[PDB]
């Protein structure tokens, strides 16, 4: 398991707890603690990923520059897909905080159900985009 995969694993571990939407989660969500921690976990994932990309590129047996730039761009695509998935996670959690803050004490049940439905979809993308990224990195080296 590469460093970036472990970093993504810590992102997953925290996201999974957040999705329970317990009252403890709601506490740390409305205090912006959740969006702060998820942002850091996301950044460390992308940083490790960037550095790990540079690693494989240097150990790559030389090839025609055209293929070199294509595989590079193919990996930036998968790299960008993962990044967008995580950013979207943080976003919907920020949005939820803003909505509750504007709800003046009414029931957040329906908001939490819609949030869970959206996190489940974003979650599905991260599995897919992360898997494709792992495959494209392996064939790389």
């Amino acid at each position: 398991g590469q460093r970036w995969e472990l970093a993504l694993g810590r992102f997953w571990d925290y996201l999974r707890w957040v999705q329970t939407l317990s009252e403890q989660v709601q506490e740390e969500l409305l205090s912006s603690q959740v969006e702060t921690k998820l942002n850091k976990l996301m950044q460390r994932t992308m940083e490790e990923l960037k550095a790990y990309k540079s690693e494989l590129e240097e150990q790559l047996t030389p090839v025609a520059e055209e293929t070199r730039a294509r595989l590079s761009k193919e990996l930036q695509a998968a790299q960008a897909r993962l990044g967008a998935d995580m950013e979207d996670v943080c976003g919907r959690l920020v949005q939820y905080r803003g909505e509750v803050q504007a709800m003046l004490g009414q029931s957040t049940e329906e908001l939490r159900v819609r949030l869970a439905t959206h996190l489940n979809k974003l979650r599905q993308r991260l599995l897919e985009d992360a898997d494709d990224l792992q495959k494209r990195l392996a064939v790389y080296q």
